[PDB]
């Protein structure tokens, strides 16, 4: 009543992100 | 009543982002 | 009543993210 | 007669794609 | 007669893909 | 007659994929 304070913090980071390497397939070579 | 304060913070970063490398396929060579 | 304080913090990080390496298949070579 | 008739096929599909839903954060209502 | 008739097939599908739902955080309501 | 007729098949599917649901945290309501 006399004193009322409210603090709300929402934080999200790195969701569904790719920092590495994604590859379907790789071949050294064909002979 | 006498004192009323409200603080709301929403923060989001790096969602569905690609900082690495994505490749379908790679081949050294064919002979 | 006289004094009222509320603090809420929500934090999430690294969800469904890939920092390593994902590959379907790899072959040294075919002869 | 030595060597002939070679057939090579490479196929890659759906790599690093998003068909679903990616959301950093969801909030109904506040106060 | 020596060596011929070679058939090679490479197939990769659905690598590092998201068909579901990825959410950093979900909140109904606050106060 | 020496050596011929070779058939090689490589198949990879659904690697590191998400068809379900991944959530960092879920909260109904607060106060």
């Amino acid at each position: 009543y006399e004193v009322h304070h409210q603090k709300l913090v929402f934080f999200a980071e790195d969701v569904g992100s790719n920092k590495g390497a994604i590859i379907g397939l790789m071949v050294g070579g064909v002979v």
